[PDB]
């Protein structure tokens, strides 16, 4: 009959299965930008760039020159002399932007008057080079590609999930990202999405995850770990401490408010995370004692 | 757009079923063993052609043994059938003997054959397999001391290594499908099952105690046993997979309003399994669709 004790109380609810997962970083094929040629032409310059550097934003990649183009921009040129009604000249200018002449150039042809030489092309978005090293003098064709850039503001980690435990995930907080390379502050997490593709090896769905890269502290192909938390159909819960056995016997403390205790019988369904859930034995609201201590 | 050598399919709500094979190691149940112990001090005789591990067919002899003291009273009583001592007296000692531990089938022989009871054999309780015992000949023993053990085999234990994550999703014996490389044979029926809530700290893994019906006795333990388990999923709208199509960013399939007129409806697949698929969103509970179809542009 002591009372240097602590009170506990039975509760209904689910558990929380921990689970760490292997994750490999990735570049979202969405936050990228490519620069393509308006139409065939030839090249010039090409700066001190390799397949992957750091462009600051809108900056030169290479000058280039185009034949054919000129043929008409000169034909047109004479009309401003041979009194060809405005509508005529205009009709050929659109017939040029058509083929694909930069608008800001045409104003410059019309103003500076001197036919349009070569015209450099600048990188659209800040980012990181990928593909491109081609240089000097090359013959190209229409909308053919010339180079790519990679954005880094958002990033991709793709953990490999078991279908069996798939649909138990429906909120971004179940996830807890972590990285060996960068402990640091946070690993905040934009949005999550699940490619319903069943990697036929182990029944595994690729689980895409756009992560906030601002401080740019991450490259790709790194090592990334995913602490996921799953749950369970709710069951009668009790703190583990307050449970005891050692053999076929399994059960603990009933405490009806009269401060009087009693041996009640419970069969643990499963245990996890320092607390246990009884398949059967107690009642929704019943009170039990954890950390207690008293005599025979 | 008009053929009809087809087959009709109808959308529905419900769960999927996740397959999953698992490693299992057979085992003997520490409940299906028996030990034969002595009633009281005595000495021995015989001891049959048995080794530490044979095949007892059930209730059968292990050895006969001789005991003194026992005699003391069983002779005293023998005179009360001559010296006219009320039936109540005699019977009072017989119980006082079964008390000490006298085989009921032996007393009948004491009363019938009359000849005081020489020695008396002891038989093996349960069908099984001998474990411990090789002791033989003539030996001095004491009271409830042990003599031999046996291992039952009729019920057998297999224990799969289950992940808690998936744990609670199992509540019926039929999800279990047992298979053994060694013995394809007929069935592998499965008495009862149960979970030992001890989380194997390595991988978050429970045990999965399974009592399997070993009748034909075709399984020793330490064997290889595979457990094809099936899980489930919170209910979602289903469609036969045959009746779905894509190949790129497009994903959707046949809507068939009763007018026999079809239409390209757009659906989003949550995941697939076991030959059917489940749409996160897209169609309607009971909308009609076509599997096994086939027609033109
Ligand atoms: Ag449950
Ligand atoms: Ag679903």
């Amino acid at each position: 009959q002591n009372l240097g004790v602590k009170t506990a109380t039975v509760t209904r609810g689910p558990l929380t299965f921990a689970q760490s997962f292997p994750a490999n970083v990735s570049y979202n094929e969405y936050q990228y930008a490519i620069v393509q040629a308006r139409a065939a032409g030839f090249i010039d310059k090409v700066y001190p760039l390799t397949v992957g550097d750091k462009v600051q934003k809108g900056t030169p990649l290479l000058d280039l020159t185009i034949p054919d183009w000129v043929e008409a921009q000169s034909e047109y040129l004479l009309l401003r002399e041979t009194g060809g009604t405005a509508t005529q000249t205009e009709g050929i200018l659109e017939r040029l932007r058509l083929a694909g002449m930069p608008e800001a150039d045409i104003r410059r042809l019309i103003a500076t008057q001197k036919i349009q030489t070569r015209f450099t092309l600048k990188a659209p978005i800040d980012g990181v080079i990928t593909a491109f090293d081609l240089r000097a003098g090359m013959n190209i064709a229409k909308d053919n590609v010339v180079a790519k850039i990679q954005g880094m503001d958002p990033v991709w980690v793709t953990a490999a999930i078991p279908e069996s435990i798939a649909w138990l995930v429906k909120d971004a907080s179940q996830f807890t990202l972590t990285v060996p390379a960068r402990p640091d502050k946070t690993l905040t997490i934009r949005k999550w999405t699940l490619l319903p593709g069943v990697d036929a090896a182990t029944r595994t769905l690729q689980l895409r995850l756009e992560v906030d890269n601002a401080d740019e502290a991450l490259k790709p192909g790194m090592n990334a770990w995913l602490q996921l938390n799953t749950a369970s159909e709710p069951m009668l819960l009790i703190p583990s401490q307050a449970l005891i056995d050692t053999g076929s016997e399994q059960r603990v403390i009933t405490v009806d408010a009269d401060g009087r205790f009693v041996p009640k019988r419970v069969a643990v369904f499963q245990a996890s995370q320092g607390v246990t859930a009884l398949r059967s034995g107690l009642a929704e609201g019943e009170k039990v004692v954890s950390s207690g201590l008293f005599l025979i």
